[PDB]
DNA sequence: TTTTTTTTTTTTTTT
């Protein structure tokens, strides 16, 4: 129902102590201009195909769960429940496990696997989904019924599979799931073909109309965040960061470089100057 | 029936001629001398990109007619929820940001100037909110209309109205919803301001890289341009602060065009006029 | 049966061939279709704020003072005060709802009923105050009024295809039917590539919204093109794009507008 | 049974095979489907204005002076005196609905009038398949014409069964006029858009169920908007289609003439 | 239709060494080896494209080369505009289009019974028992039913027609309409057909055995160079572009170019 | 679906405890690791580069080799005509460029030894011609036990965006938790400026024609660029485009294509 | 408990 503006008088107060902001990891060109991400917060991630996505929110999931006591909760999409587990074990032991049979086999043998296993693990901080209607039931009891406070989401498209009118209506649902719920809501979608000209993986710097599958991703999302990396010039590891949208605070633009760590598999903040 | 003869109608135009008019906007000057600001019965439809200043200028309207004149201004914002959007209106109106610093708010829970800053402004019964199937919205308009009485009423993001609800086409329910809402305007006689998005342009610039946004740029059917009777789109360049008016559509002066420029204070969050 | 044979019909023809209403503005349309006639249905055309409204209101005036015909509008897109007013200060040459400081003044002054009885003096125009209780009410102003002329500002609102093309043969039907000149307003879809109409882009017979059989079943279509964000928003082109009864169709005339008084008056403009 | 072999048939081929109906402007038409025959149903398509029913006006008068044949019009679509005054008009060389000096002149009125119904010829028309029945055997009609299909998918399949049904057991001429649908992208069909044969409202039956489809075409908002340009679409007796020829109209007259 | 490694034992040997046939651009037996009793067999194009045309060449080349016993179902016409139109294509004349020559030969027995001699044809002027008795009572190896559009009611009749197929084993063609196209061409301009495009009801192409279809460009250039395409044929299995005919207006025959 | 990470104790201890990797070239294999269960590998090239040459090569000896059971869906051609490709690929011949071959393989009766040296060990299988295509594939997989699935032609299978993505989703969510080796054959779209791919243009990732699915579902993107006019046409080069697993992308090496067996050999072209 | 025509609006690609 409606509100009177002298019933405001209590809550407003309640909510003025109580809104907290969750720093980013990688850079901190990021943290100056959107000062964190709040409960009822939609955070879109999107790069090129392949330019960095899935790894970028990995690491902030594992910051966000090792190192500030967040309950992180992940909905991988792309791949499976162990391939991203052993992922997070990898990348939290700062090594590249699963591209490596000769370390995958030496720390099975040596009985330090549980070691590496309960530093992360025996909090139960992290929490993972197995692979419409029921996405959103199983979030809601990814929420209440366990507690998480970050939940993550990843290749929108498969939900979707007319488009634009299901992908509107999804991301309606996602923000009115967000709203009045207390939980920061990463999402991740891709980006169209490029008419003319280079391409988006040969580093062509995106706008922000190139969210593909409607216009209606742009206009319920509160903080968008780009990625971009030229795969064929001199540097194939030296991501741009790109602030396209931000509702909270309205600064936008380059936010700053990083270089990825081919050997540790973290992506670190670079001094790199145009 | 409903046939009027056009001789016994005198007393009606004695009364209408008579008394209504006015209500001017604020932020700039040269949009009150082309629309001779917001009358009872329009449709006011506000447009711009993404994040470009489409609730920012309309809270800061509502400020100025909701405490600068004593008309009781009712907001339904549907994008935020009431807790934020009654605490962004006491930062403007005391020229601060208080939603966007952790500083002033614990300054403000010290020492007790937060029931100074509340009861300064809510004092009087001006601003009405609401938090959150069409046909339960236009029912707690009516009931902020005939029950409280509103002067001035802000539907924010349309966007979000037609798409809650299971319908095939999206074209028919913008237009019933339109037609609708324009019904209860002319009937009612309340000021209501509207606001909706773009729809992604076809090829070249986009509209948030300075693209002068046209009339057939609304998204969602032809029913927006149609049925509503003041225009206003607000367009800027992420100087990624000026912000430029133009009227599109004004069915009661014929002046359309260029109205002027708006800056945005960084530290306090007002649009104020500009010069370039 | 329903059958008649041509010889048979000396005398029926004989009682129908023993220019007609004319036009206000822009000297070259009832030069082209020679004027409306008894029993048509002729559709205005433009985009939203191109002077729709304002062309018929000043025909509405024309055809209920200086002809002496029986007015009945229709306006749904607003209230009966406010065309009401705009009627008296069109023909009283001052720009009357646009003008606070003139409104209170002649309300004073006692010359608001000077203005009043001298144009609505007699019994001639006739308001609807708000389908099949429009169409009644249609009827009622034909039967029980006896209206020369009916004007209809707003098609869309009376919809709640199918519904658009029976409503268009019901239409014709009653003005076939009573021989009433009917005025009937639409609008213009939205296009798929390039301007808008409000930019002065000239107007096809596609655009219709709702349908084709607006186009298939009216007798004269006149679409008016303004360059509403140009050099000047006031000069308008008026191009006839149909007429059954004559042939000749394309670019007719210009109107000015004249800001100070709001009379459509026509202008020199050759390309 | 219903059964013949094709051996117990030389009686009914040979009092069989022992052109037809022309038409009058764009000779290009009767040279290539060789004009109109009995039984079938003709269809003449355009766009609203694009002059329809002058065409099919001028071909029912032509069919009714030169020829003799009862010629039965349908024009639902107006009244059935201006359909024959008209007739009258274009007859006498004169138009007659447009100068109304001319009008209170002739009233030589009997005179125009007689000189063109002197015979039976023309029968007009003020539920209709049973009144298309009774012109037919009643009256003895040759041609028919039906301007107004639209207030008469499933219901226009049945119609447009019904109506070949009909024509093929009566062998009658018959012309039948029904618009062209909305183009989606593109231009107009009214600024010289060639029609094609999926330009037709209602359902695909009025391709699929008819014999040959006329369409005119002419850039209306242009620098010749009398300049018609005539278009075969489908002839099941020749399949000799497309652009037949040119059609000035001469204003002062009314006449399709060829140039 | 997963198909092991061990089942072509022989059968590629089978690749290292029919029925009745067609007439007009030789790889249609080519491609869907020649016609077969038992069969339904599908001739859809767009109107005026020349299904009729084609059907009564192939009924012409079907009883004067073959000798079968051909049965027609020409409910589009009458019983003897389609025989005047057989006379005409056997004797390398267009019969019924010259005016003079209608009136010139009337030979008209010398034409009619050398073709006409046998008890080859059976002509046609409920329908079930029709078509069972000019199978068993006359003998026909070939049935052909030239409209469909007038006779869940396609369904019923398609599984009743398949059904009486299957119990006799004759050959049957019959010939249906196409869709209306939606965007972009029509059919009669140079479109290609799929096999979606087919009226009334799916079954169409779920419950016949081949579908033949022409292509030419009618409003153009070339009018009369048609392209024939295959959509289906569950014996081979070979689809697509199988040759060109011209149609030689003098004559009436599609003859391969 | 609820998973939380104390259960998972013992399955990812399962998953710890493979690469197939590819013959012909040893610059595929430094930047890929091979192939693991749900990793989908498209692979394309030019118009008639040699697309189906190099998929059924590796076809071939990810079979009679590594003693992996390959699962063909050929749709170029059919059963008979690709089982002719494998016998006459593994014999060294070339098989069908020839009539005077044909005919000596079945008069001495050696035909029937090059079935027993391919066939005999049920390492391959075949499929015989989208919604009908998934549920044989999964009985492929599941029931028979194979681990490499190979897709041809997807230009037939497949507004031609909305079919071909939900083609792609369905196929990637089919790789993924079953456990198979995908390779899906696609095209490329036609050259707009500059050279054509006849020529040997240097391919970019955005050429996948149908949508953009084709690179934003595959896990890894091979093409093969040959300039059939140039100095040496028989000289193929393979690109990786897209690498999920590494991220190792740009030119792998260099093959050779030969006219007297019909195989493609590694080569050391320099430049 | 199935199949064909008409029409206004948002996106992703095609020779
Ligand atoms: C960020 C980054 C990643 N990589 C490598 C390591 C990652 O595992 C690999 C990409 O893995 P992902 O980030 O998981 O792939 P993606 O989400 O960007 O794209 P898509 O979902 O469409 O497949 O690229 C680099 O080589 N350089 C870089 O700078
Ligand atoms: C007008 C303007 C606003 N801003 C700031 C003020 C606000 O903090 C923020 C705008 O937030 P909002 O007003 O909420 O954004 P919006 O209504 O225009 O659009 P949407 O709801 O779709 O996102 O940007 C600028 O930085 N520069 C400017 O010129
Ligand atoms: C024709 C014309 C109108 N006008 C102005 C004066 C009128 O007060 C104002 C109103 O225009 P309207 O006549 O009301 O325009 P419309 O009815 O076509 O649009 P809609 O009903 O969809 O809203 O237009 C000009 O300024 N110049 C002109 O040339
Ligand atoms: C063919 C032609 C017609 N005309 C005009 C003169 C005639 O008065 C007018 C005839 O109008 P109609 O032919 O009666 O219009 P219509 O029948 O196509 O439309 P509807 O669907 O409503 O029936 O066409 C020309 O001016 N030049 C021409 O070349
Ligand atoms: C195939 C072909 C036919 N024709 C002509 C010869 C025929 O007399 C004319 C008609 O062909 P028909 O075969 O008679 O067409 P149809 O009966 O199948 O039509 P529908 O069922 O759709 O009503 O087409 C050509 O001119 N060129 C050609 O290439
Ligand atoms: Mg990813
Ligand atoms: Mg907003
Ligand atoms: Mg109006
Ligand atoms: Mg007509
Ligand atoms: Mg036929």
């Amino acid at each position: 129902g409606v509100v009177s503006a002298l019933s405001l008088r209590e809550r407003i107060r309640e909510h003025l102590s109580s809104s907290v902001g969750l720093l980013f990891s990688g850079c901190t060109g990021i943290n100056d201009k959107t000062l964190g991400a709040r409960g009822g917060e939609v955070i879109m991630v999107t790069s090129g195909s392949g330019m960095g996505k899935s790894t970028f929110v990995r690491q902030q999931a594992l910051q966000w769960g090792t190192a500030m006591g967040k309950k992180v909760g992940l909905a991988m999409l792309q791949e499976s429940v162990e391939e991203t587990a052993e992922d997070l074990i990898g990348l939290h032991n700062r090594v590249r496990l699963r591209q490596s049979d000769s370390l995958k086999r030496e720390i099975i043998e040596n009985g330090k696997f549980d070691q590496w296993f309960d530093e992360l693990f025996g909090n139960d901080t992290f929490h993972l989904y197995d692979s419409t209607d029921r996405l959103l039931a199983k979030l809601a009891y990814m929420r209440s019924g366990l507690g998480c406070d970050v939940i993550i989401l990843d290749h929108i498209s498969i939900v979707v599979s007319d488009e634009r009118k299901m992908i509107d209506n999804l991301m309606t649902k996602l923000k009115g799931f967000a709203k009045s719920t207390g939980v920061v809501l990463v999402v991740i979608c891709h980006l169209k073909n490029p008419d003319k000209g280079k391409a988006h993986e040969e580093g062509r710097p995106v706008s922000i109309t190139d969210l593909r599958g409607s216009g209606a991703l742009r206009q319920l999302s509160d903080t968008i965040i780009a990625l971009e990396r030229n795969q064929q010039g001199d540097m194939p590891n030296l991501v741009l960061v790109r602030i396209l949208k931000c509702r909270f605070t309205g600064d936008t633009g380059i936010a700053g470089y990083m270089e990825y760590n081919k050997e540790t598999g973290w992506l670190e903040p670079s001094s790199y100057s145009g």
